[PDB]
Formats: C-alpha cells, structure tokens, sequence
C-alpha cells in the first residue's frame, strides 16, 4: 500500500513501514482511543480528547521522521487511497476530531496572550487555511536544504505564503500580530505539530527580515 506512495528509498526512512509492534500498537491505542471519545461524543475542547491530539501529534511527527513532505503524503492517501479506511482504521472524521482539539490545546494557551474579541477572531479562523500550512513547511524545509537564499524572489514567496496563512487566524493588526509572535516565543507547545526546525525557523525569520 504505502508503495503505491512512497519510493522504496523513502520507505527506508519511513518509520511507517517498518513492522515494531511498540510503534505498532502505540497507534493501535491512539486510534482506538480516538473513535472511543466519538462514540461518547466527547467534545474536542475536552482534556482527554485535548491530551489525546497531544500525543497524535507529537508520535505523528516521530513516525514521519520530522519530514513534512511525508506528512503531505499520508494526506493525500487519506483523500486518494480507499484502502486508508480500512487499512489504518483513521477516518477523515477522526482527523476533523483531532484537528479540532490540537487546536483547542493552542487556544487554551492564546487566551492567556489575546482579549476576548481577539480569541473569538481565532478560533473562527484558525481552521480556514490549516490544512495549506505543511505543504508551506515542506517548502521551508526544502528551501533550507538547497541553501536557498531568504532574499530570493523564490524564498520572498515563502515568507508571503507564510504571512498570508498566519494573518488568516491571527489578523491584519500589527498589535495583535506581535502577541501571537511573543506567545510563541514563550510557549514551547504553539510549536508542537508544525514539523518546524529551528534551522528552519530560523530560514524563515530572515526571510520574514527581508520582506519587512
Ligand atoms: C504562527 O506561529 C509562528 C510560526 N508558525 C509556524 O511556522 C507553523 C507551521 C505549521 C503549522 N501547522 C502544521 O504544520 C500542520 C500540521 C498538520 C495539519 N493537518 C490537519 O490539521 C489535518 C491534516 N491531517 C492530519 O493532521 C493527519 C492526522 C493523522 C494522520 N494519521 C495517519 O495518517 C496514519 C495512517 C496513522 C496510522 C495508523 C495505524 C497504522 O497501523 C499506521 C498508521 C494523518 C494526517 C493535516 O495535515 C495542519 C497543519 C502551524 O500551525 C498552524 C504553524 O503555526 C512560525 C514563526 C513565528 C514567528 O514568531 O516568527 C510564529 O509566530
């Protein structure tokens, strides 16, 4: 299956692939657990459904090895493969439900950094573009490989895509701007489930230097 997607010499570096039985039964509980809170019908916003797309999260990433061209993969067979159903027992509504509450778990932090209209704005609008932000960190991570210059127009384009996706939740205002920037700086968990580097990070800010 994951043949028909990943080339025999990604699959090496896959840790999907590779039969562990720990990895295997580590997703075995995370699914598991995840369609149990839906038959409750257990809200997203709840500590153990928040607790739960915590640790989706972070083995997600562990098991894509930090890649985030492999993450984009997975996606694309959860929209193109019908054998995902069936295969992994992950729903496209299991993800909407994960998604929601990883989201719930950033917004439990941003109420501490945001006022009350400015919290409303985000979470109404943090879902609108979410899905567009790994194929942006693929993008960053292969900028940075090649040693692309941040200055570029090729790398300018990356830093106005990232602008674009963060002023669809956070806002045009330069004020609220520089709370969720500050937040960030303060919070390591706003920077789970971003596949972000902080040789990456640290591509992107120059290249977001240069654009201002
Ligand atoms: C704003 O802050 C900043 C930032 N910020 C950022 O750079 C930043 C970067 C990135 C993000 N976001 C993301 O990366 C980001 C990730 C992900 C999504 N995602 C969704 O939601 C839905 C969608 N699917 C999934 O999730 C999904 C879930 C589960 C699976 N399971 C499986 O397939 C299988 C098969 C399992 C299995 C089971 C059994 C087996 O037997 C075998 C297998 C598959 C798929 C998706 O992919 C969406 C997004 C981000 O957040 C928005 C960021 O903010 C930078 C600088 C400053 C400054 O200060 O300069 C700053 O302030």
């Amino acid at each position: 299956m994951y043949d028909r997607w990943f080339s025999q010499q990604e699959l090496q570096v896959l840790p999907f692939a590779e039969q562990d039985e720990q990895r295997n039964q580590t997703w075995l509980e995370l699914v598991g657990e995840a369609q149990q809170l839906m038959d409750e019908r257990c809200p997203a916003d709840e500590p153990r459904a928040i607790a739960l797309a915590t640790r989706w999260m972070e083995q997600l990433e562990q098991d894509t090895a930090g890649r985030p061209e492999f993450l984009t993969r997975l996606n694309e067979m959860h929209a193109a493969e019908p054998q995902m159903r069936e295969q992994t027992g992950v729903t496209p509504e299991m993800i909407d439900f994960i998604t929601r509450a990883f989201a719930e778990s950033k917004l439990a932090i941003w109420a501490r950094y945001l006022n009350d209209e400015e919290l409303a704005f985000t979470r109404q609008h943090y879902f609108d573009r979410l899905a567009e932000w790994p194929a942006l960190v693929a993008d960053l991570h292969r900028a940075c490989r090649e040693k692309r210059d941040p200055a570029s127009p090729g790398g300018q384009q990356l830093a106005q895509r990232w602008l674009a996706l963060f002023q669809s939740y956070a806002g045009k205002d330069a004020q609220t701007q520089q709370k969720f920037r500050y937040a960030m700086e303060q919070e390591p968990h706003l920077m789970k489930g971003t596949w972000m580097t902080s040789e990456v990070l640290s591509w992107l800010q120059q290249a977001i230097g240069v654009m201002m």
